[PDB]
């Protein structure tokens, strides 16, 4: 059922198949910045203000510097109040999606879901439908990365945000366990620092060459992003473009997060995988071409959701 | 109730009063191009299809050729059936609107109308709110334009598509009267044809310099357009952009529109004025900026609207 031609495919790795880095958890820490000693992860709590309306979307149209003058991105920022009650990791299709295999538009995984806001969510096999990296959709263990080493953002069940790299067993950890968690590609902020020199350590073999992986942070393209702020706000960011002609490259992107004062951050899927969908209708311009015209532009058929719904028998 | 700063002002004639050309409907007959003779008007049947949906909504991101290489421009086409009776024309805040001199954003006049697609419509005084030209809403006369000439577009009862130069008796016209009609400036398409210089002739005095009627159809920005196709489908068109740095200029648009099959089409309001809502949710980016932050942009308070909704008094 695809939706798109997947023809803006900005891809980290070589071939699909083989995501992430093959080296071990033990050399994320012994490579990282010293600074951070053997802490491969930052934590931060979730703000629990129940505040109206629980998410705020933010339209931009900002400039950029580049060599050949200026460029402009079109994109939205959009602040998530209690997190621990309203974000959630959805599977494609609904519940039990991963295991079949399953890619949908994000209109078409929250039908019924009743979702305020949504974007695309983590990296998926674009020929077969595998899903990428650990995955906790509303509490429950949906898949694991088997220790594969990517930027991972979750909730803990106190309301604790987690980001960063994780090894296995603080995945699986049955003690204040992950509520919500889902894998990206480079931690783009760490404690307010960009951290993109830093991902390419941590997220990229050494005994590859530095081509396929730079070129995914260099190239400019569409790019979406969860961080978080100093009160605990979830920001859920994306920027519309074209691989290599339109948006951001993760080293503008990280400055751009920074600069507006997010403090931890990591990649998403970005390129023609980028979608926002606000109240069940498209509200950004995806970057696939449709199936069935070649100048229209159509959503991708993708795989996780990020969700952004009312709270959970909370306020009835 | 200002919502945006407007700040992204594509004005066609200074001050902004003294809207519309003063000549004589006389002359407009007189200096138009002879192929023509004294039709100053175009007409064309309404589709009478009852095909599902109502309106589809089509994403583009193409690129135009500029001096400094290529520019690409954001925007949508939709595709209207049965505009006889899916198609309106509301008065800011609703009935009565323009009397009051009311603006509001297209969220908030389409609020309990259950419009599928919404889109800015005719033009009107950003300092006192009171609405310009012809305006026939939903079968009834709100206003006229006492033989102001500027680019029209109205259906009448009988399911014609009028484009063009209409005299004030043809608007007041009892027998198959208008039953929606609004006003635009430029008439972008004439039966197929880019009409942009036949337009700076009627809808400019030549008294005037040739200098701020020049700026408004060279400048780029943002823009809106409502024209049909061979098939009687109305198109409800729109391009983001920001006066003289994004967008297209109506030479511009005007092929555009052309290239893709468009008959007629007559300009209608752009610039921070541009405005697209699809089932109630802003799908476009305003160049205008929030009243409350200066980097984020906020729709504009404008004044009519052009509605799409479902057929009245017919599936049920
Ligand atoms: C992670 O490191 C901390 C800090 O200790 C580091 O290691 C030392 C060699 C020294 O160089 C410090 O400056 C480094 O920052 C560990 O903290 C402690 O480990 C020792 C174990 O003998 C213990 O005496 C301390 O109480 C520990 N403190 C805490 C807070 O744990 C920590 O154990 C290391 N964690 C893991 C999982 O290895
Ligand atoms: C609009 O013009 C048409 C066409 O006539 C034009 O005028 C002539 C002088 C000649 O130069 C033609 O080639 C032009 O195109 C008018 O058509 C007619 O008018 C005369 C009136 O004496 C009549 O004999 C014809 O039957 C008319 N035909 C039609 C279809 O009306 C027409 O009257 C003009 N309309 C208006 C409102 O002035
Ligand atoms: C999605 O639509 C809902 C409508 O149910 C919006 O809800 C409200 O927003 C207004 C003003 O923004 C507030 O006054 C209401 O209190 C909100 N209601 C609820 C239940 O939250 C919501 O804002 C929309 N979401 C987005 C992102 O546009
Ligand atoms: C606005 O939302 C409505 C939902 O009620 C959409 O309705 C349908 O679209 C699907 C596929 O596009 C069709 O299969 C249905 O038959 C449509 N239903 C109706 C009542 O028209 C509608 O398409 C949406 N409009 C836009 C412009 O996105
Ligand atoms: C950091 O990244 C820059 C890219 O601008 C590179 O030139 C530099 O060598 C990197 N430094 C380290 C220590 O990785
Ligand atoms: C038509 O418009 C062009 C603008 O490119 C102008 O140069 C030309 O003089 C115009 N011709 C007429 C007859 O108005
Ligand atoms: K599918
Ligand atoms: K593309
Ligand atoms: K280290
Ligand atoms: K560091
Ligand atoms: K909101
Ligand atoms: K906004
Ligand atoms: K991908
Ligand atoms: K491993
Ligand atoms: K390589
Ligand atoms: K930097
Ligand atoms: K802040
Ligand atoms: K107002
Ligand atoms: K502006
Ligand atoms: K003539
Ligand atoms: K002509
Ligand atoms: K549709
Ligand atoms: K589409
Ligand atoms: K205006
Ligand atoms: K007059
Ligand atoms: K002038
Ligand atoms: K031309
Ligand atoms: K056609």
């Amino acid at each position: 059922s695809r939706s798109s031609l997947n023809d803006d495919l900005l891809s980290p790795y070589q071939p699909h198949a083989k995501h992430g880095p093959s080296h071990s958890y033990r050399h994320v820490r012994d490579s990282q910045p010293v600074i951070h000693g053997n802490r491969t992860h930052e934590e931060w709590p979730s703000s629990n203000s129940t505040w109206m309306p629980v998410a705020t979307t933010r339209i931009f149209e900002s400039k950029f510097p580049t060599t050949s003058g200026m460029k402009t991105a079109y994109g939205h920022f959009t602040y998530v109040n209690n997190p621990l009650r309203t974000f959630s990791v959805l599977e494609p299709g609904g519940p039990g999606g991963c295991s079949k295999k399953l890619t949908a538009t994000v209109e078409e995984t929250i039908k019924h879901g009743n979702c305020f806001v949504a974007q695309n969510g983590g990296y998926f096999d674009m020929d077969t439908g595998n899903c990428f990296g650990n995955i906790v959709s509303d509490g429950k263990l949906v898949q694991s990365a088997k220790g594969i080493q990517n930027a991972q953002f979750g909730i803990k069940s106190d309301g604790t945000l987690i980001f960063g790299y994780l090894s296995e067993e603080q995945v699986l950890e049955a003690e204040n366990p992950f509520v919500q968690l889902l894998s990206g590609v480079v931690w783009l902020l760490r404690n307010g620092e960009v951290y993109i020199n830093q991902s390419k350590a941590a997220e990229s073999d050494k005994t590859q060459t530095t081509g396929d992986f730079d070129h995914f942070i260099n190239v400019i393209s569409a790019r979406t992003a969860i961080g978080h702020d100093r009160e605990g706000r979830l920001i859920i960011f994306h920027v519309d473009g074209q691989t290599d002609d339109r948006g951001l490259n993760l080293w503008e992107l990280a400055n751009f997060l920074k600069d507006q004062g997010v403090i931890n951050a990591i990649n998403l899927d970005g390129g023609g995988s980028a979608t926002l969908v606000i109240n069940g209708t498209l509200a950004n311009y995806p970057s696939d071409h449709c199936h069935y015209n070649p100048m229209w532009r159509c959503p991708r058929s993708i795989s996780t959701v990020v969700c952004v719904h009312e709270p959970f028998c909370d306020p009835p």
